[PDB]
């Protein structure tokens, strides 16, 4: 039982050498140098993550030259991600550009255009036409990241509701609005997002992490626009409102992987039912073997503390703990003062939680909700990881060109690394996002084609002791095809290191 | 399993409508008017505390009177927790009040108290006399919650050390002090300490949070303190450092309870550990079926701030998921903005990681662990709480005189209230650090003897039911003695509402 | 697991004191007189079986009145169960009285009731009219017991087939005849079987055990037939071909009782599908907590050698493993050289496979598959089931009139003795056939009505130190009802013997 | 559970078609001809078993011709075991050939074999010279299976001992003797028994089934016999007495094997404690993965009718539930009437319970069971059988020169054949007495070394098409070395059929 492992549990013995999970970093003017690039690097950034909401494709494509420079001289493979400004409700402008409400207010709310830059106390505008069946009497719209909320009162006519105002606020121009509960109907990609998700094509992002995904056809809708061109850049589904969660399984089948959006989706959700969706969500996710991310408010306090609070340590924990892949930062590295320490502490976080889980829960779990049969690939992959643990075995091995087949072992939590020998480029920086992986390249116009397999797992192996993964006479668990089977694994094998 | 469980979960059922677990406010200027703590009660505060830390006894009395005010015009019973100041170690006064360091300002600290009042950059009083036996060149002093820490350059003399400034720090006054990993021999009961628990016990507390408990001894020597008067309070052992998580079994033993008390723990023992700790102690206690308190910056920024951060929801849900009986507030309370709102979310997110947790999973673990044969009342006990899971029932109602048969209940963790009819006030204010507790007085003195038990069974059917726990129809689980048995229950019954 | 269990059992421990299952013995010329009677008692016999296949109304009367005799001598309850002849379909008669067949020989069989007396190898009758809708082509007719099976090659007309005969075999006049795995439309009760049944009754038989049961219908034919005057007698259902174990979940919900009726069923279906329909049919039974009893060449060889084969053996031990609260001796007590050996053998073995069980997993295995929510009976019956694993008590003592709450105890598998107090003697008798339980009869007439069950339990308590169950000091698990609820027991106690 | 797997069972549900259990055969006059055996190996006898209780090396040299020659005529490999007399015990002969006793007839036996050819009802002779050193007076001398006993009266002298005669018996000549719980220092292996073994190795048996063994040292006894020609001769240690009970551990460690000899077991202690020792020999040696013989009495009345009685099928269902690699024939096929069915009935019986086994409760018990962490091998054939569960394979393929790596698959209890590749005749024939293994001879010095497996993996999946286990398409899991690894399989593959 879980009660029986944690009496057991001792905060005296060895931690884990080798993390499995897996940090994602927002790049702001903290960080976007070379220099401090590299920093982020050595405490433990395996993504860098820009964030298109705000800042010029200018802006970015320091960041992605930064990072590549950085990444060559420490000589890692870095992912990065472009994460979408995405659709917004937002308010019409104010007279004087400002205003100010108390409890008790009554101002009507319109999704009359005319009303768009003359926004009073009395009325204002929001630009969501269909405002007025999205929202009934008695329900919430919450202005500015839910900091105002309004009640509802009555549809005063089919483009205007009257509203009861709850809080002391100011409102300025063009503030963010949200529907909590309310569906909402806006492209999945806007014309900004357009543009953006071609410079990211152009650039060779190695990920999207899609603002506000609500339905699999808008995961869909992103991948047409990201074209031929970009038909192998995954698509990180970011959750964000009620929606979201309510078709979460679609969405998972349509993404690539999933991130826990935590910040907009505890102003659409009761902040209280952010765990729920948390937990569900990397559990469906862990299920169907696909990267989970946990992002938002994790470390928040460093941003300009130089230690975090005891509720933020316990956060990354618990994320990892609940079986996350990754835990994310936003302004604790894109703005924030102590950057590198930041990461350090996330990084030693997840290896005590990672340290105080048990072994082969999760293997179990995960093994016994899959169908029966399984493809033979799975059942190689599962199978391996299971022998992982008959032998102790210190790391796995698999080749895989895609990815595909070392996301298929992460899928099963071995306890130990998980070395993947990849074709790809790109692959190695795909992988960051996957527990427990770590790439190598096997560069087969100069070293040739190995259809036999021995050049990539020598590669492998030799990685494996240089890295100080396991040495000479440990048990590694090697997956790739045999001689004649192609486009997925049917062979595992147990290998000493000589 | 848990993943099994968590994929099923949803954000759009319907929650628990009785809070199972217990909050624990620190009272200061915020909060200790009667009007406030009114306010505190109705947001769902079900122990007092004061911090002993601060303040003289006439602050303090005028908690516990304005507490016993309040919680009778509620009609409440409402614990009362003194909480030892313990063998702390602070910073004296210093120039203006604030001095600012940086990485590198070589500065002397004193135990000499001619400074007390007049620190300043380059020489600051510290108030442990043995501070230069304690920690000797290398070393390191940590300063206000470890967010400064100083290197032992040298020892000048037997009241100075020379110390190195390692980062930046601007430095308030009466600031914490922590050496961890140093040898620090000061008493578990003070002399201050002592004139403390003996003030509790005049004024009648309802038990001790002991800060610092390093031993069952540290603990035996509370229970002398408090003296033959005093053998009915609580001892509720605060682990708070190293040594405290290393004699964790014995302390468990030798006390009634339990705090993980995190902010202190968090200095002493690396910030990471405090999740493995907390996992560990709160498991421990549920096994032995203690009370166990979760402290220290839960929603830390709701000081100041409306709203929490998603890393502080997420802690309070766990430390319910872990198992904790109660959650706790300090400075939130004590002197934040949000006093009652800061509250009202913890009872919210309460409600939501009750109504997250699998029914009947508590149950088995701990059922699981415990010695065969066991006694009478815990098979009783026991056996209660898996015919309610059976019947479903809403409601248990148990007679507890001294509260151990309330808390033998509480231990199997069933899903609804447990309704406690006891003989004495004081149990029914004690029993608020239990989960799921409810109590109701039955006062023998004036209503007479209950040898059959039927009059103190009626006022807690009748309480069923004004509280809208169970109607008319509806079985409830009644746990109490037989006709002839005196000390323990040996009976179950199931009894429709009438 | 099982096999954790396996290897941790040993020969050499000392086996239980209380024998928990029950055996059933058929009465006959080796056993009928009183002095036989006795020694079967003595030896282990809790039901008289009466097969009603053979012999007079005399022959039978004689068998109630001496039971009812050697039981007074004893001061035991012991059940007198009526085993019906039920319908049979038989050949026609033959010319001189008999015929032999040789393989390959083809031979007509009519249901044309002209031939019913000149059988020849030709051609004879079956006295079954639906005989050519109920067999096929390619089907089987079994002859006398299955050893001559005929193959239907062809309907000639819609009264006749003609068959292939398969092996060597000389019939004789109106031999039985079976169609394994065909539809069998006869009425539940012949003309007989209601004279049988208006003895039963009259003579005060405590339960029938119904021959060929194939529908619930025909169980509750079997109901009608014993009238307003029989409705207390149990009826015990005889599973002996196909449809009844194709109907077995209406056929148990019908019935009080099954008998896995081993005889017939290896003739119906394949021999070796009899383990299959006997751990199934056990098994379903255990679940809604109905008796089963186990019946028929258990220890056959005993018929005339003095100790059994080791099939034999396993074959009794496994039916108790399996989990039938009874097993059954026919022959072997009937007209054997060895009754009283073959009874004490039948209780060794039943006590060693007892003492071999776990605890406490068919407890949780049965527990487990109940619909929640329980009656609160159930739940009562459960709960004291379980805390009587957990104090280790040595008994658990019901007070039921019926019957109803000691079979809903035993349901529960505990591993020591359910004392039933109970107020009806021919419950006592009835009981005979539930694992576990032991019955004392309290005289309400005699000793008042006990409507605060004192009486009751303290009868209930000296016997079970009297019988050496338990003693002075010892905790006993004790159900029935508080003071004022009627109907069932909603109560539950755990009380030291005096 | 077992109980909800028993529920589901169904007796209309297709049979497997691939028998996993195995049948050993005693050999004797019903079943020595060449055609006779022939028969029988049609009929499902793997392992033809010789008793040397019996029989000149003459007689037993026929048996191992004739075996052969059936063998050689339908392409099989059948294993030869030879069965020691050992420390057996007998009467001598009689007048006439048969003696009868009554009850109290005193009757004196006697060591001194003048009498060996003339015995009477009030004197004969026994062939344990250290007689009445063995028993003295009060103790009890078993004769014929226990059938009869006899009291010691008294020792008349160092040859002679006066018997009282307990129970009415008709004596047969030669009539086996049990002296349970007497001091029997007899060889385990005798003159006699050593020239059987010598006689063995020279004709080239498989296994020895070595009777009557003690301890550990005994099975190095008849291991030191074998000489060093006789090292790779399995030796299946029988266990019939009480010591064998008590050393099961060590004396499965030192045995290739074991049988449950349970005619003999069953006289040496009380019948009824026969299905405690079974259970628990059976699975210790499913834990360790050895082969285990449950024997003796099983069909016993086939020996004479055409159908076995209920018990006897119960028996053999139980056996294979029990864990049972083989079951044994004894008198059934050595001296029956019916020798061919009664091993076609226990087929069917056999196909019956393996079809009423859960998948894949066997695989997880034996597995939790293991000693982490494993031998890579056992690691990979474990989690070999893993993948054949996960894909649902119809076979699997293992190349194994020795046996041991079909042992170990089938250690793990696949639900499938394990189809096993081998360069040793020996092997074929030895891997009879292992569940689920189908051997195919593969000569590598006709045909070639075979490094790269490529042709014994042809050979295995070509004789799955063949014998129906697989069609075209299916996917096979396939066992054996990487190209590099001697020794041991240290790889698996998943394999769809061509
Ligand atoms: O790129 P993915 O989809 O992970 O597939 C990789 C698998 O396919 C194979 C065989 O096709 O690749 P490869 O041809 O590069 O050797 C296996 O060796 C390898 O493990
Ligand atoms: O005869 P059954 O149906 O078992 O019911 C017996 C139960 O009902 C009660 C109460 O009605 O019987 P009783 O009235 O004889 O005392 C319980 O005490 C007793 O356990
Ligand atoms: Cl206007
Ligand atoms: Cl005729
Ligand atoms: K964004
Ligand atoms: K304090
Ligand atoms: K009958
Ligand atoms: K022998
Ligand atoms: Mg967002
Ligand atoms: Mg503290
Ligand atoms: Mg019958
Ligand atoms: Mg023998």
């Amino acid at each position: 039982s879980q009660l029986e492992h944690n009496i057991g549990l001792s905060i005296f013995e060895p931690v884990a050498k080798h993390r499995a999970n897996r940090i994602v970093c927002t790049i702001g003017p903290s960080t976007q140098s070379v220099e401090a690039l590299k920093n982020l690097m050595k405490s433990g950034m395996s993504v860098a993550r820009m964030n298109f909401s705000h800042g010029s494709h200018e802006y970015h494509q320091t960041t992605i030259n930064n990072v590549r420079a950085a990444a060559a001289e420490l000589g890692l493979h870095i992912g990065i991600a472009l994460d979408t400004k995405g659709p917004e409700i937002r308010t019409g402008l104010f007279k004087d550009g400002e205003v100010s409400f108390a409890p008790g207010d009554i101002v009507c709310v319109t999704t009359d255009p005319a009303y768009e830059k003359v926004g009073t106390k009395e009325k204002f505008y929001i630009d969501y036409p269909q405002l007025t069946n999205a929202v009934r009497p008695g329900g919430s719209i919450y202005v500015d990241d839910g900091v105002m909320t309004l009640r509802v009162v009555s549809k005063e006519d089919d483009r205007t509701l009257k509203c009861h105002v709850n809080n002391h606020h100011r409102l300025t121009d063009r503030r963010g609005i949200n529907l909590p509960g309310c569906e909402v109907d806006l492209p999945a990609v806007s014309e900004k997002d357009r543009k953006d998700l071609e410079f990211g094509v152009a650039q060779g992002v190695d990920m999207i992490f899609a603002s506000f995904i609500r339905t699999a056809e808008q995961v869909r809708e992103v991948r047409a626009a990201l074209g031929e061109k970009g038909k192998d850049i995954l698509i990180i589904s970011k959750i964000e409102n009620h929606q979201g969660v309510q078709n979460i399984d679609s969405i998972i089948e349509a993404s690539n992987g999933i991130m826990v959006a935590r910040g907009d989706l505890g102003v659409e959700i009761p902040a209280e039912k952010v765990c729920v969706a948390q937990m569900c969500i990397i559990s469906k996710c862990n299920v169907v073997g696909k990267p989970v991310i946990c992002a938002t408010q994790m470390l928040e306090s460093m941003t300009s503390n130089p230690r975090p609070t005891r509720a933020e340590v316990s956060d990354v924990a618990n994320a990892v703990l609940n079986g996350a892949d990754c835990v994310m930062l936003s302004g604790e590295t894109a703005k924030g003062k102590y950057p590198n320490e930041v990461v350090q502490y996330m990084a030693r976080i997840c290896v005590e939680a990672q340290s105080a889980t048990h072994d082969t829960v999760m293997f179990n779990s995960i093994k016994n909700l899959q169908k029966i049969p399984m493809c033979p690939e799975e059942a190689v992959c599962s199978s391996a990881v299971a022998s992982a643990f008959e032998v102790q075995a210190k790391a796995m091995l698999v080749l895989s060109n895609t990815g595909r087949s070392a996301r298929l072992i992460s899928k099963y939590r071995p306890n130990c690394p998980i070395i993947c020998v990849t074709t790809r480029l790109q692959t190695c920086r795909q992988l960051n996002v996957t527990r427990s992986v770590v790439s190598v390249f096997y560069d087969a116009a100069k070293s040739g084609e190995d259809k036999d397999k021995e050049k990539r797992v020598k590669l492998g192996l030799d990685f494996a002791k240089k890295e100080k993964y396991a040495s000479t006479g440990d048990v590694v668990v090697v997956v790739h095809a045999d001689h004649s089977v192609k486009g997925y694994p049917n062979q595992t094998r147990l290998i000493y290191l000589p």
